[PDB]
């Protein structure tokens, strides 16, 4: 005697979506030749305030001990969004510690 059955489970995916985002390149320079460059995914309306915090996170050096420059000018206004600086996909910023 005996009563057994078989069972299974499975999962699938379909479709593709990317939303709306953009990639910016960051080049962090230390005079100690510990300079590094990377890129970050951000929203168009992302604050410069939040963007510099992401730069601090990935670079491992405080934003408080550095300044960030774009189009040869420092980005002084934390309350400007990246799109308002014209910082669009593929553009590059330079951080100086």
């Amino acid at each position: 005697m005996g009563h057994h059955h078989h069972h299974h489970h499975h999962h699938h995916s379909s479709g593709h979506i990317e939303g709306r985002h953009m990639l910016l390149t960051v080049y962090c320079v230390r005079r100690d030749l510990s300079e590094v460059t990377f890129s970050l995914q951000v929203d168009a309306d992302f604050e410069l305030h939040n963007f510099r915090a992401l730069c601090e996170l990935e670079s491992g050096i405080p934003a408080a001990e550095s300044q960030i420059v774009y189009a040869e000018r420092p980005l002084t206004d934390n309350h400007r969004s990246l799109a308002s600086y014209g910082l669009k996909d593929g553009d590059v910023v330079i951080l100086r510690q």
